[PDB]
């Protein structure tokens, strides 16, 4: 009677070849959560599905991907 599904069924040179890279390709989830409660203070809480394809992130101290992050650096 009930049903839930998540189908994602689907110098450099590059001379006739193929290349994919950085890719995120085929997430599924069919989450199911009842009676969920969250209470963050002065923080980063993260529940849900994230998907980050980056493929270049140069530069000194950077961040590529900063999910659930919390970053509260001093001097």
């Amino acid at each position: 009677k009930e049903r839930v599904v998540a189908a994602a069924e689907k110098g450099v040179l590059y001379v006739g070849s193929k290349t994919k890279e950085g890719v995120v390709h085929g997430v599924a989830t069919v989450a199911e959560k009842t009676k969920e409660q969250v209470t963050n203070v002065g923080g980063a809480v993260v529940t849900g599905v994230t998907a980050v394809a980056q493929k270049t992130v140069e530069g000194a101290g950077s961040i590529a991907a900063a999910t659930g992050f919390v970053k509260k650096d001093q001097l």
